[PDB]
């Protein structure tokens, strides 16, 4: 059908046929007169699937025999998605398999759909981690990711009278086609215990045993043959466990519910013991594997030369100790030299600046459950103090500053403070994020050791982000430019001397309206809900957080309301106001709010004097699979986070490059998005940093711009007596309060710039054309937000390794 | 090789060998290289499960186009061991997987031993189970096995110090390929509620849901190509269970508790809630399936035409308030017309005598767990006793002693007593059970409906045990008389003939002497245990009970001991004794027996004096895969319980079938395989049923034996002095206050019998022809037990089929 898509061979169309019904038979045991839909998508998922393990088989094969540099990459989230597409899609089967399913009388997408999210991350930070992963099989690395194999992901989010329920993610339910378990590998990782001194060191005896299995899924390269490993753990009980005998044989559950669930609360540390144990338990079973494949090469000063870990967040952190233990307990190297090996083999990224958000783990824990590494980081802290004084004599304040401890109440240790200790290199994930690292949250660690410090801007994958989700705008930019900037995104910029080219214009314009009615069709199918596919799509997706300020458009939404029913009569540029994302179950404030945009969206979209020129939707449980239908139809992308608190955002980069234009701060990647299109090609309003900065200094007064601004305390007057909640007229209470009298986040302070800047954007949609040529140059500049750029810098500047784009004999 | 295992070709033999390694490439993820022997196992496995399922789908098939009336066997046990070789035999592939496998270089038996057994029973019920739906295949009827997918089977037995350790049997830690799990299938059951009355009824509301996912695995007949199915219940929470966030997903583990471990307390009903809980659920999701599919085929009366419910025991007993229930509450036919259904639809068989062991269900519990259930109980037992109360006027013993409910400190339901009034037919196990159970426990029910009380003696399968334990034993025979015994065990009579032949005799010795060596091996090289396989291998395995005598063995085994070390100098047979069985973890006597077995065989096996004359072994975690091995290596099968207590026994019927002579009581099957060989080619001994009777009538005094024996006064007094325990004098204290003062079972009674007639066994052995000729005998006449004609007496005499042995087309 479309070019991008691949080759749909005679050769290859028969032989997909005939595996489908193979499948069918054998592997799902049906008929075709007794087959679901479901069968259906396992018996294409298993004939796809037998295309990766030769390739698999011989990727793994390679990197025995060469021997390279192994990279690997520790996180407590990998938020996947489906698999399915992607893996035809890198593998160049899409054609074929439309082909193929087709003359079988199926229609690939509606099987497409069967498939379940892998859905075992929060946000950014597990979606970064997927990304990630693609790039650096593309990219030709010896990679792998490690992970835990959570039971049940993130949950799915049912809207119930306009309020979240969580229920369980059971993605696991009807089996997983991706995964293969290895229960040969098990490996056990210990906990709670003592620590018994003798003349030959110290040993860490008396402990329970919890068995860590791997299941292997492959990372198919970009056309290259590379098939990379993610290898996750899961929690097992010994054999005599516990071993009244009933009792015992259900006690099991205890050691196994350490993989059972993923902790949601994105917002709030929680030092919760389970928490813990899963971090402990990733880095332990992680740490002895790669130390199996090392030896399988005493001289551990080589170590670094072939071993890389990448720790996403503290979340890992465990890795640093577990790594001095395992050297000096176990393979009896000196202190010194076990330190050297392992500040050259680690490597920490922070992805975020919240101080609610940084894991401050209490000593007692930490004592209780793992008694030798407290021990381990009580030693590193006096080593690394003796540095500080050192270098700054006399600085007392310093010292307390900088202690790896923090004293008080309950005696801490500070996660962050010992990654930077025992790391090489230190990464922010972008520029005006890395530079806030330097100068005021590490300003002390920088001070120190200046040379750790370095960027790494985030970056997206335009497989699943552009090819997968989008292959009409895929083709359209493949007609002109060729296939190669697949792989090599900066090639994009070759679409600005297209700027002016009325076909191209018209294509891009065509292509973004096929992906609104897509959507819209989507949504009443699938929701039973109206809109109107003729208006601006106003998007804002992403989780729940008072610093994202999703309160902020709801502010817009309602001025707008409150100007149409002042002036009815009057032209307006039509909108759909989208929002959606999952709240943290413990986050009140944020549970609040997704209950205020539904009350709007119950007003508005019931007023006949609005008519269809204002929708307020609330996009029920977003997640990837949602996010790669909703972006490509957006118009509108709002990111408004308050100056210097989104380290980053991956999202905005996904909607520059499926043709929506940015409103937004200059926060996170944002500064850089509007520094490659031109600052004339973004909707930039609203405080910088330093504006911040002063306002603080002065203090943040709200009165004083609920004084001054009518439009404003209208809006807070509406909330407070009850209009957008007619029988619990003071259910908005908290928020008001909030907005009033404690807003960290200045809500009322981009107010006007906001609302002003909002004017503009409708002003330009109402000139398509010129609305189209900004679209243009916004994608025409997204090459440097991909992921395969971001990894080459990590490779480069961080690893120590060299990427390649040359494939495996197939 | 051999005969009797099929056919080797060419075209057969090559094209296992490229699903071979086709399932070890795409199946496995493995190549050569990496495989390990579990590995190889399980492409072979994958390659011949590939053969089943063609089979499998047009049986299925089959029953749904020519609508036979199904029978579905209810059992909350299936022991069934091993599934390759047993898959080999009955698709006639055995052969030609052994050269396929040969070819690639591997030994098949050596991967067969890496097969776990499903363990998903306790002894001589769930075996029966396995056996009968082995036959019922063979048989071709439309029978269903349905029972729980236990995640933890019967527990593995270590033996430590003498000691009985349990651990946990985790069968499906690799996986098993033998099931498809059916989650399309799924089906609710609901738990405690309470009961409302409406005008339409009654309604039962407030419940607990837990999900019932189905597993299948295949039931394949002997060679006629039909395939039946077991479906196995396993337990699932429902996805808004207990739905801080945290502990709802993890309390998931509460409901699917249910089918986590088989209860291992077979000597003593303990009313346990978590055990109710499995025999409802077990009970709930069948019935649903059984209606459900019976509605594929409003007019209930022909539901007993087309449906058969045989429940193994009263595990499932609440099928019968179960399907009022459904029938009455849901479909709502009046409460004579659903009874009349029922009882037709209903069908009953004992397993025991033992009061103890008999299910008495507290009301308290069915009060809270199944409120509707018990008020469906209470009507029953009301409308049985008024039909008691007409026939027997003024008997009002009777009544209190047919009631369903028993009264006293805590009220109980008799199951049993439920089981009687709502089935059409109940039955014994073997000739002499089914008359006491008319003479003595059911007496009552007896008098008042004669017509339901029958008898169906137990079998086992021809074909796991002698054509796949014993191959060289199969083919003897199969040299002389055909092959048409396997799946007609009559024609072993033909044999007969060749009692007086040279060359058989010659053959049958040649035969059990190879099988001796082989089993003398297994156990070096498993267990670096040294038997000299020239003695008679006198064997006793079965789960360790009172009832069952291992301690009457125990006696004579000291009294060879203490003779020999009283004439050192004199010839005796040399004899290894052999005993082996699970003791459940609860049973403080059963275990003591044990330690008792291995305090001897330390004493026994270290005196120089004896040499190697007799030697004492306990076979360590006796179950079906170890039957295998020591049945046909035996020469004296131990079948030793007091008359009266055996039900019928069928590990009697393995040892008669394998060529091992009979020491045993006139208890259970072996008065009627004594019959059928004659009682000279057995060795009989010991208290009839009458002569039980009559010493519980006077009383029973052990103190009168060890007053008039004064070698059975010298063990008892070894037993005390600590002869048996030097370091703990005592520790046999409780065994030997137990056998002089409160021995349910008079042990010491049976004792200079017993000894005389194993005197009697010595004899014979010394003279190896006439030992053989009488080892023939047994072989020619074990016909009768075989487990197809068992089945046929179901079928014909209870469920109102006839069986059939055509094939299905291939
Ligand atoms: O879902 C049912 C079960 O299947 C099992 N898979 C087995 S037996 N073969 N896999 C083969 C395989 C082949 C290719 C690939 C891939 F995609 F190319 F990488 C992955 C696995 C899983 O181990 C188990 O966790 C799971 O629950
Ligand atoms: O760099 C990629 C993205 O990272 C994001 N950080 C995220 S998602 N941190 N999660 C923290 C977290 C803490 C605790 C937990 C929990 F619950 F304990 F399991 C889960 C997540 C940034 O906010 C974003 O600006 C950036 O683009
Ligand atoms: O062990 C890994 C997993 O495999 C799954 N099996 C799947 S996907 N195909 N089965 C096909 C099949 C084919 C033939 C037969 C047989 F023997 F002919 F009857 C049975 C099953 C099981 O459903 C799951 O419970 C299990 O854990
Ligand atoms: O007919 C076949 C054989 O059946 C046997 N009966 C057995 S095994 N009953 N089990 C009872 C039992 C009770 C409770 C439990 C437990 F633990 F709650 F789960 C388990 C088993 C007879 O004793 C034998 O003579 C006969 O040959």
């Amino acid at each position: 059908q479309i070019s991008v898509r691949g080759l749909a061979g005679v050769e290859n169309v028969t032989e997909l046929k005939k595996n489908f019904n193979r499948h069918l038979h054998f592997t799902l045991v049906k008929d075709r007169n007794v087959a679901t839909p479901r069968d259906y998508y396992f018996a294409l998922a298993h004939t796809v699937r037998d295309h990766l393990v030769g390739r698999w088989i011989r990727t793994q094969q390679h990197y025995y025999e060469k021997d390279p540099k192994r990279i690997y990459y520790l996180s407590l989230e990998f938020y996947m998605g489906r698999t399915l597409q992607n893996t035809m899609v890198n593998l160049a089967l899409e054609n074929a398999c439309d082909e193929a399913t087709y003359q079988l009388g199926l229609d690939m997408e509606e099987l497409e759909e069967i498939e379940e999210d892998a859905g075992l991350g929060n946000g950014g930070l597990g979606r970064l981690a997927a990304c990630f992963l693609d790039s650096m099989a593309t990219l030709g690395l010896a990679a792998y990711g490690y992970g835990i194999r959570y039971e049940f992901g993130i949950f799915n989010q049912k809207i119930c009278g306009g309020w979240q329920m969580e229920e369980a993610d059971d993605w696991l339910r009807y089996g997983n086609p991706w995964e293969k378990a290895r229960p040969e590998f098990t490996l056990p990782v210990h906990f709670y215990g003592r620590v018994e001194h003798t003349s030959q060191g110290a040993k860490w005896v008396d402990t329970q045993v919890v068995l860590a299995m791997p299941y292997d899924t492959p990372v198919p390269g970009y056309r290259n043959n590379v098939v990379n490993t993610m290898r996750l753990w899961s929690a097992k009980a010994p054999n005599d466990f516990n071993l009244g005998y009933i009792q015992a044989v259900l006690d099991r559950n205890l050691a196994e519910n350490i993989s059972r669930v993923l902790y949601p609360n994105d917002n709030f540390f929680e030092g919760k013991e389970l928490r813990l144990k899963q971090e402990y338990f990733v880095v332990a079973a992680t740490l002895q594997d790669i130390i199996r494949r090392f030896k399988s090469s005493t001289n551990f000063d080589a170590f670094p030369d072939k071993v890389a870990i990448q720790l996403n967040d503290t979340h890992p952190s465990l890795a640093i100790p577990e790594l001095m233990r395992v050297l000096v307990d176990l393979e009896r190297l000196d202190w010194d030299k076990a330190w050297e090996v392992t500040v050259k083999t680690c490597a920490y990224t922070n992805h975020t600046v919240l101080p609610e958000a940084l894991e401050r783990w209490p000593v007692h824990l930490l004592e209780t459950l793992l008694p030798r590494h407290l021990q381990i980081i009580y030693e590193i802290n006096q080593r690394f103090l003796n540095r500080v004084a050192a270098a700054f004599p006399g600085d007392v304040d310093r010292l307390r500053r900088m202690s790896l401890v923090e004293e008080g109440a309950v005696k801490r240790i500070n996660m962050a403070h010992l990654c930077i200790a025992g790391s090489h290199a230190v990464n922010g994930v972008a520029r005006i994020h890395s530079e806030i690292l330097k100068k005021t949250i590490f300003k002390d660690f920088y001070e120190l050791e200046p040379h750790k410090f370095q960027n790494k801007t985030n970056g997206i994958t335009p497989r699943r982000w552009l090819v997968l989700c989008n292959p009409g705008l895929a083709e359209i930019i493949a007609e002109r430019i060729g296939e190669e900037y697949i792989s090599d995104l900066d090639q994009l910029r070759k679409l600005l001397s297209y700027v002016d080219d009325e076909a191209f214009i018209r294509d891009v314009a065509k292509v973004k309206q096929e992906n609104k009615l897509k959507f819209a069709a989507y949504l009443e199918r699938e929701y039973k809900v109206h809109i109107n596919p003729n208006s601006l799509f106003d998007v804002q997706v992403k989780r729940i957080h008072e610093y994202k300020r999703q309160l902020l458009n709801c502010l817009h939404v309602i001025t707008l309301y409150n100007r149409i029913k002042k002036e009815p009569n009057k032209f307006v540029v039509p909108r759909t106001v989208m929002i959606g994302g999952k709240a943290a179950p413990g986050y009140h404030m944020a549970k609040m709010i997704i209950k205020l945009i539904t009350a709007i969206g119950d007003v508005v979209n019931h007023d006949p004097v609005v008519g269809d020129r204002l929708r307020v939707i609330f996009l029920e449980n977003y997640r990837v699979s949602l996010a790669e239908k909703v972006i490509p139809a957006a118009d509108l992308s709002e990111q408004i986070s308050t100056a210097g608190t989104e380290a980053s955002g991956t999202g905005n980069m996904k909607f520059m490059l499926n043709g929506a234009l940015t409103i937004g701060t200059m926060d996170g990647a944002n500064v850089e998005m509007a520094e490659e299109a031109g600052e004339e090609n973004f909707f930039i309003f609203g405080m910088r940093v330093e504006d911040v900065d002063r306002l603080d200094q002065r203090g943040y007064n709200a009165q004083e711009y609920y004084d001054r601004i009518p439009e404003l305390r209208q809006i807070i007057e509406q909330l407070s007596s009850g209009f957008f909640s007619p029988k619990q007229p003071d259910l908005f209470k908290d928020i008001v309060n909030m907005l009033m009298h404690h807003d960290r986040f200045k809500v009322f302070a981009d107010y006007e710039e906001y609302v002003k800047c909002q004017e503009r954007v409708s002003a330009l949609y109402k000139n398509p054309r010129e609305w189209t040529r900004m679209v243009i140059r916004n994608i025409a500049t997204s090459g440097k937000f991909s992921s395969d750029r971001t990894i080459a810098q990590y490779a480069r500047e961080i690893w120590g390794v060299e990427p390649s784009r040359q494939r495996l004999p197939a």
